[PDB]
């Protein structure tokens, strides 16, 4: 699960592997371990982490 | 609930009222309407939306 | 909840806040009072209410 | 929700904010706190409160 | 049930019997067919339909 | 059902039909819509409403 | 319901409208509000109320 | 149970033993065999059977 | 229960007390001990026992 | 079911076909539609309907 | 069951067997297939079908 | 709906108010107090009560 | 609970009392005896019954 | 059901229709109204009723 | 059940009794053995079987 | 409980202590011992017992 | 229990021990092993097995 | 039920009435008394009983 | 489902496709999505929509 | 669901689209909306509707 | 399981094994897949399939 | 079901078939597949989609 | 319970005991009869009733 | 919810916004968060807070 | 029961009583103590034990 | 499973395949289709079928 | 869904529209109305219906 | 179960044993392992697989 | 259900009607017949089917 | 709900609006979203936040 | 199932078909009829039956 | 079941009967005895067993 | 799970690793996290993503 | 439990032992005795108690 | 438990203690730990392990 | 989970990484996502994929 | 139980009795006391404990 999310976020947000792992762990913690909610939340993170620096 | 979150996020992240409203609506949607999860998500957004632009 | 939607809809559609209040009340009735469905439904209005005039 | 109804009723019936607040509180009390029934009931007042004076 | 309500409302509000029938039908429809709620709602109608024209 | 009580009360207490209608509606609300309790209450009013004026 | 019984009883027993209303209320009270038992009981009164005087 | 009702009714209503037996059987049959309801109903007959002739 | 039925049947059918007791015991046994069914069946016997000889 | 009972009763009691049909309908109605109880009652009628005329 | 009802009704009402079959089918259809209700209803028709022409 | 049925039956079948009231009470009693079955059954009486005399 | 609808429909559609009674009986029968559904359906008829002739 | 059994037994045992009806009624009563047990028991009677005389 | 349906259909459709038996057996099989559905379906056949040839 | 109601009613209606005790006992008996319903009903009596003499 | 039945049947029907044993085994099998049903059924055989040979 | 099957099978297979009754009783026994299964099984016999001789 | 009703209604009432579609949508909404109720209700419209203009 | 049956029925029976639509609507109503029963029932109509004219 | 029946049926009825396979498949389908009922039903076919040709 | 909505929306809103199909698919998705909610929601679009351009 | 509250409130708030009885009855009515909630409310009134005048 | 009560109470009682906020928070806390009870209780405070100073 | 089977089997198979006792004990053991199954199984042995030697 | 038993029984008892098939089908039927009981029962036959001839 | 399957099957198998409609109706009936099984089954036909002719 | 189907299908369709085995395995897999559905489905293939090549 | 998606998919992806029908059937089958999931999945195909060729 | 606490806390503790918003969000999060617990907790902060600096 | 095991065991152990059939029947009986346990046991026998003779 | 798979697998994969029997027994053991899963596994082995050697 | 799917899709579709991760995340999100449905969806995606560019 | 919290709070916040005991008792009382919530709340107090003075 | 089996098997089969221990462990594992099944299975091995070498 | 299986299978079977991924995905799909069954099935694949090429 | 494993493990691994006892106690503890799991686990050790030292 998470390994795909880590590289996916690193590519789509340009962040490093270690930062993506931290953000993905935050998402997994908040989601309660749900796979679907984690992916939704990582996509929302990809939105926020882009439009917030621009 | 959300009105407190909107101003809270706008102050803690420097974004406008309407942008904070959009982000808070995203958080409420993902949370499934839970008040606690919405506040946790808004705090995580305050973390991300700061460290991602610096 | 609804107060954020009224401003959120008014800004994103350009309508007056009194007209936004009416449309948001329509969404809440159809949604059965669900917060999540109301936000999904109000988002759909922003699509219809923009491409429907263009 | 009630704040939207109070302004929604005040505009559509021409009554003051405090008079609208009183009537909306009456609707919420009879409705048993249900949001949907309160909006349906407030809509009915806008009918009665208009044709009842004309 | 309703016939007592119709004449009661017509007397206490001064409206015609056909108009009272319409308003009582609205009350019964919103009330979900409950007898008690219909009477409370008709009393609220008697309040509104008097103080809104004065 | 209530129409029988209205005329029944009007005759046995000497009150007008509109005053009987009001009192019968009071009885139905307190009774919770029960037919039996409404008749018991209306019977009790006929006692109070007679010995209370003498 | 009861209005049909009142006229039905008054015609078949020859009693006055108000006397029929009183007896029908007695039947409804004992019956527990049941429609069927009230009609059976009112029919039973028509027997007693006729042969009881002849 | 019924034998006490038969003589009680015969004495109070002045009817014969066999007529009282018939009326008490009617009361028991319509009451569903309940003792209390049978006594209430036989009491009601004594009222009807008196004013029915006077 | 049965003693009223015995005299009732004996008077209404002209049979002796002991024969009425036998028929009423038959009715009670076949009825399953139900009081109401026993009375219905004893009434049914009075019809059969009359037209069956005439 | 009943057709066998009708001929059986007519033969064993000597009554006509239509009279047997009426008595069998009475038995079926009072039995609650049970097949066994109907046969028991029809047997019981054959006793009553014979010794009742002798 | 129905064949006994058909001839019973034809004899007691004087109608033809095919007309009695139609009426008995109507009774069975309305009754929901219940045997007891069907017989009660066919008896009710015999009253209506007689006094309705006289 | 019994008052509506009484007028409805009286007009369609041409019978008097009290005769219609009697038949409607029969329909309600045998129907078990159900509104739907009473209307279905009263409609059937209008058929029987017409072709039964023609 | 019904029987206000008859005059309401007669006035709002211009039909006679007997025709309104028939249509209201149709609505009540098809509605399953529900009060609210009957009122909604009678409201729908007032639409069809007006634009259907224009 | 039973009519087929009556002719079947009469043919296979040589007894008259009325005797076959009596035996089939005995079988149905003792079987508890079950169709299958009644047929099995009538089959057993055809054995006993043949070898019992031979 | 079915014997009344067979003759009813044969008369109302003019078909032979053996053909009516086949059609009634088809209806009973499709109906799942329900008496009411069988009668409704046989009524429907009488429509199809008449207008289908004309 | 009741002692407060007795003096409250005596003061607010002007009746004596023993009459107030009787009326309060009637209210408690009708209410089924419920404290809230007893207070509501005693309040209703104060209305009836005042306007009933004026 | 069966040994008593075998002797009981053999004496009352005159059959041999082995023939009685066979018939009693038939009764026990059809009865489902019930003791009471077996005795009722064996008694039924004693009737059939006697009158069937006379 | 079975009488229609007996004649139906006798006609469609050419067998006598008594043979058809036996086969239909076999079908009813195997079917467990189910009406639909009995009709399906009797239809299957009409196939076997025809092609089995040709 | 609905497409058949739309053409079915359009032909039987002579209305246009879009007017039939509107009325059929009204029927489906009130019916609660039930297929059978929608067809019964659409048939009811065909009666009203014809005699209402004549 | 319905459209395939309408064309399927129209071709196999030769009837028009509107006549097929009417018959298919009848099948769906009786079936209770069941898809499978409707196809079984429409298939049966193709038999009746062909051999019923030839 | 079925292979034993196919050979068993073929030998005892003299039919070809392909015809036996068809009949055994018919038996299994009607039986609902039950092993016991299939064997009982196949035994019945052996009776029918023999006496049906002789 | 949706085909009626697509044409219904296209006519009432003037949009093309493909744009109507898109909006109707949006309504069905949000509604959770409910038929009634989809029609309510499509009706709301006709309001928004008209006043939103005027 | 209430008598202690009445004097307690009168002493602590300085109001007359008849006014304290009214306020305590209001508290008991709102509390739903709960003893603890009534005491909490009476304590709350003492705060409001003191600072509300000062 | 509470904001409407705060303005509603402040205007009706004349107290400051912060004093109204405190009293409304007391009402919500003691009410258990129920919306209806809070409105009932705030209404009662308006009564106490007026006559408590007058 | 077993003693009847032992003699029953011994006579019908010609085996000694001690050998019959052994076989009957085998049947009872396999049957699980069921009386009916033991009799069915002992009957099967009488077949096997006869044709098995012939 | 049964095919193994058929060969297993044929070898161990010397009987033919068709005779083994018949006996194995008897075992399966009595066993209720249980595999284990069929094997136990078939083993018992191999004992009986050997010592029963020796 | 069926209309898509009918054209889907007709194209992929080359059969006519009405022949495809017949086969798709067979699939839906066997499937028990399940959408998924119908599509799986229709795909299975496309294999058989192609390789079965080649 | 399947082995009978494989030979049954091969003979009735003329396909090879291995081709029949493949198709029967397809039927069993899609049928969910049900014996009845597999036989119904294999019969349908015999229809498709014959008319599909002609 | 399906038809709107086929046109919707064909237009938005430019594929033929039959190719769209195939893909939509894939979506419906894999979705388990759910309406909402089918629309979500068909939307995903429109994404994949566009960027997959670009 | 929270907005009243924010101003209530800000006034009673003297902290800024944004600082009050932060603390109230802490209270709501710990409380699990409970309204009553949040108010109790915010009251405790007003104590700690005052005596903690003095 | 078992036929595969019999050949499977015979080949892998070198025993004859009848000896393999006996051992496989032992495995099936002791396994309780479970297919999986039977295969495990037969595998274990192949181990024991091979190494046990060396 | 398994015998069809053994030949089916042997033909498609070209392996011997005993090798196919071993592999099919492996599939049935893993499947847990499920028929459908066993066929899926055997199909998969045919894929692996072909491309695994090529 | 997903990492195997990502490389599998990348190889079988030729897309890049990051694009395959996105498509696999879409599949997992739609599937609801189910592993089986995700693999089915990925295979469907391979089919679509191959044939849509060709 | 609490003793560790008391010293922890006293050290981290710098308050006295008795003040820490009071605050910890407040936390335990509000928390409902939960250990986890008490620790979370005491941690929150350390934040408030620090920034509340600085 | 197992130690008795190990020596019991070793003596009765002549194998060594360690070979007996291995086989007994196999029996216990297959049995699922059941004591009874293990003894039955160890007994079965003593048969196989003896006749398997002789 | 699956990544260990992929390398394990590739090593123990000699196949490439992508081929092992495909086979492991097949195993996971058939297994229903179970971890244990997937490993058992991959071991069976390792057996088959080796011995089938030799 | 364990003593067999200790000797079994000691022989098959060459370890001492006390070393075997220690390892077997480890297996029993991890297994949760399950007998079967302990034997599977002890067998797994015999593999590891043999190949692991080479």
């Amino acid at each position: 699960m998470m390994e795909a999310m880590v590289k996916y976020l690193a590519e789509k947000a340009g962040i490093s592997e270690v930062e993506a792992a931290e953000i993905v762990l935050k998402a997994v913690k908040i989601s309660g371990g749900d796979v679907v909610k984690s992916i939704e939340l990582v996509d929302l993170f990809i939105e926020i982490l882009n439009k917030g620096r621009e």
